[PDB]
């Protein structure tokens, strides 16, 4: 009982589900269809429970890569957008929203690390990563550092990695070739020696955690910091005066950072299918669908190119976008948790000096693609099998 | 102890294997040797335990599914049978004893799930699955039921789910490119809901097992049930007057039941090679020498296409052959064990309603990728501890090297 | 120690360290770079340890059977022979040091199976398998036994096995299809059966190690054994007049024992990369190179040719290069661990007669293949996920396996 001639939502309650139930309610007046918004707790872990029985939303709204989760378990179903809608948003986005070849969601809002600078004391931020050893010494003179971001955390550090050649899986046709694992070509490798490098120079440090990163940039002791939107919301707070740009260019190539996508995509037991694509092809996809959940909360750069042509003018957006356009979407498949496992433990030994770059990188894709289906089919099996065992007999004995 | 120079035979015992006796007479005439016959009991393990070692009868009857774990230890030996010889059997018998590209065994008699319905209700049986819901209601006013069969299995409702398109492995060039399954396209989809739409529209029941339904088409509270020839000479003793034909077709492609091919194959330690291929080849695989068999225990359907058309008079014969024809034959690998367990729980959430279609139906290939994985390394992992602990420490380097 | 600026070498505890010592102190005047050789305890399990480091030797040498591991967990760096320098070595060395396509090291000696006989009880050897069984009769008369080697071992009994067609893996141009595990085809079989029937036709014992061997050959038991240049200095002490040459062949086919080769690798994390080739390239391996360790303790066959066709004049060391040039590159992957215990169990099956050629030929590739996953992966995440998550001898691991009823 999911629903019967009306359409129930699902999104995360930090979203701007208030402009989503304006929308709803501008659907509502042109068709008739009672359009309930909901944002339960931990919806994304909770939803694919239900939904596996053919119960809860109608649409749900989550950033991709926890998607091809329920893609999978089959409680998406595909959707069908003819080709003048297809254009309509961006080229790059859609295959962030593709599961065996087909397109699984709409696609909403982007999600890209930007490169974010203090006009202050550096009014003009650097094009390259080969002057920050250059300016670090400069800003050293007036107890500054010209860099400061959290290395602890792999998905930091990988804009740098996979700027010059390296990559997580091999994207191939709609279709990760998942035996072409790319932490290991020169680009990867010259790419983890040049950061290690700087914190052997003594132009960085290496226990720069998150909470350390973002609180050096909002006191004006850093002149720059690598950081997503989500930070804007406290430069604000700290009157600092900031500047967001593209980020530096690695070897002369340009810097590949990991790209999420808010989407939403239609339950597979869900009977009102048509009403469900109806409402998010012109209803929410159209100017207005966004600039009404915008002005609840800001959604940053949108998948729309019409409405992301209007939201441009501020720089922020500006940037992100464009640092979006050069990077890597984030895989939505399984294997990708032990990716960021393997990288992770690669990228603390490499900087700590347990292991020479070259060694710990090729280390990580032993131990990562390895890794990656060992405790998989282990634990899926273990999980599944006694589970089928305990409550077969359970059933019988109720 | 080394199998004799004569040709010992196995067979299980429900088989006419006091028919081969019979054809054991013709055979110690011409060649003269004693052909004798042994019957042992649950011999489907007890075969890689003698002819593993040497040992074991030159020649085993069996079901070719089994044949697979047979072939690939090493056991049986590949055959040649003239060009000319294998045009006198079935094409598609043939594909069922085959091991990566090599005939490993000779096909005796086939055998493939069929429609059975009960003439004095149903005089004109549908073709259509579609009609089902139909045929319910108008036989329900009369205190009946369309159909009955068992759904605690995947052996009977799987001929529905194939019926648009649903495979288990894919069969290539004479092999199984085992990283492809098919429970889980739009024909396996499609088959599924229809199965779960009768059961929740009350056309059908869940819980019916095989029990309830054989005895309820006996009683004669249903007029239709989908069951093979084992159940044949109990409706014989029902005294129902009964048809049988070919299965019913869903989305106007024919439904596919699993097929499965009773083979015999001479094994590698049997250096009576030749006398094994000859008395099997011509003797037995004469329009006469399944006679012989078939006048004992009835063999069903035969892989032999003269002696067939002589009992396909019978249409019980006719329809199984007919719906062998368009089924799935039976892949003998290792993997086969698991798609059944996963299937099993697929098909049983779909129809208790705990989960939905292509929720619990994408778990299959889930648990078919993460079951098959884990015995393809517990065998390996008894081994290690009867290889590596018993061959290395228990026996003779304990027993003679202490 | 990392150097920096110099060069520290590692080799092993009983090979010409002197002999190249002596190149260290001559590269050492030329250039202006003192050369250290150290011969550490264990190195083979040391060098894994301080090189994923940044520390340890420059260069190493080690047989190119464990490099595997080492250009695997990316220690090793590669190198660069260019095509003339190519040339200068017996072109099925260079197959011995590749890895994903990419040479790792530079080979120097050779070592593989030969077919050692006693001169006086048998002045000509038999050139075939098939004439074993004769020749057993013909001796067996005089008190003696024609052949006699170590059957307890995979390393000795693979030459036949793999005389007709049978291989561990597969090698067509610079990799390994791992999913191609040939032992199984009729090679193998025919092999197997051979040997298996010598047993059985009573021409040979069943219960035969590598002690038992050695001593009836030094004792003049036996007219024959295989094995390779590390037993001569024993027979060198026992005075028996012995004579080396190629193994006897199966079915036409010549026989096939695995070549190994020992190998100079150059540290990734050296920073005087350049001085390691230059002193490997233009010294320790012209000539004099060799001609020095050879001096101090003699190497074999080498992988040099213009050395080697010296050293060969000594009938023994072109007898191993005779037999090397027909045998088998041993595999240096990881699963070559699992393999070796597949067809130890094998063979000690069908040499007991448990089971048949057919059955312990097919039962071995499927161990194998479930044995290259069920260790090399499981003791490899169970060590990961010990470590990264944590806050000679199998010892299998957990967890629970439940299966029916
Ligand atoms: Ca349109
Ligand atoms: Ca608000
Ligand atoms: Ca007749
Ligand atoms: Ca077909
Ligand atoms: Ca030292
Ligand atoms: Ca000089
Ligand atoms: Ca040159
Ligand atoms: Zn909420
Ligand atoms: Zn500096
Ligand atoms: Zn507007
Ligand atoms: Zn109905
Ligand atoms: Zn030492
Ligand atoms: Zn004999």
């Amino acid at each position: 009982k999911i629903e019967e001639g009306k359409l129930v939502i699902w999104i995360n309650g930090d979203k701007g589900y208030n402009g989503l139930a304006e929308v709803g309610k501008k659907f509502e007046k042109d068709t008739g269809i009672k359009v309930t918004v909901e944002h339960p707790d931990k919806l994304e872990e909770k939803f694919p429970q239900v939904a596996a029985t053919g119960d809860g939303p109608d649409i749900i709204f989550w950033a991709h890569d926890r998607f091809g989760g329920y893609a999978q378990s089959g409680l998406l179903a595909e959707i069908t957008p003819d080709k003048a809608f297809q254009d309509k948003l961006y080229p790059f986005t859609w295959d962030a929203v593709r599961y065996n070849g087909k397109l699984i969601a709409y696609p909403i809002a982007v999600e890209a690390l930007s490169l974010i600078y203090n006009k202050d004391l550096l009014p003009n931020p650097p094009k390259t990563w080969e002057e920050i050893p250059a300016l670090d010494k400069e800003l050293k003179a007036k107890g500054k550092s010209a860099l400061m971001f959290n290395l602890q955390e792999p998905y930091f550090t990988w804009p740098l990695i996979a700027a010059d050649g390296g990559y997580a899986f091999k994207y191939e046709n709609g279709k990760y070739d998942i035996k072409d694992v790319g932490v290991d070509n020169a680009g990867a490798k010259a790419g983890l020696t040049f950061l290690v490098d700087l914190i052997k120079n003594k132009h960085m440090n290496a226990d720069t955690d998150y909470s350390i990163a973002e609180a050096a940039f909002n006191k004006g002791e850093t002149a720059m910091t690598i950081n997503g939107p989500w930070a804007w919301s406290n430069i604000d707070t700290s009157k600092v005066n900031y500047g967001v740009t593209v980020l530096p260019t690695f070897k002369g190539q340009p810097s590949k950072p990991f790209v999420g996508v808010l989407s939403a995509g239609i339950n597979a037991a869900s009977p009102n299918k048509e009403l469900a694509k109806e409402f998010l092809e012109n209803y929410l996809l159209t100017d207005e669908g966004l600039e009404a959940v915008n002005k609840d909360k800001p959604l940053g750069a949108v998948a729309l190119k019409s409405y992301e042509e209007e939201l441009a003018k501020d720089p922020r957006i500006a940037a992100t976008m464009e640092n979006a356009q050069k990077g890597e979407i984030m895989p939505n498949i399984p294997q990708m948790s032990a990716f960021w496992y393997a990288v992770r433990t690669a990228v603390i030994n490499a900087a700590s000096g347990r292991q020479t770059v070259d060694a710990a990188l090729a280390a990580a894709q032993t131990n990562a693609a390895a890794m990656a289906t060992l405790e998989k089919l282990m634990k899926a099996f273990e999980s599944l099998k006694s589970f089928q065992q305990q409550q077969q007999q359970q059933q019988q004995q109720q």
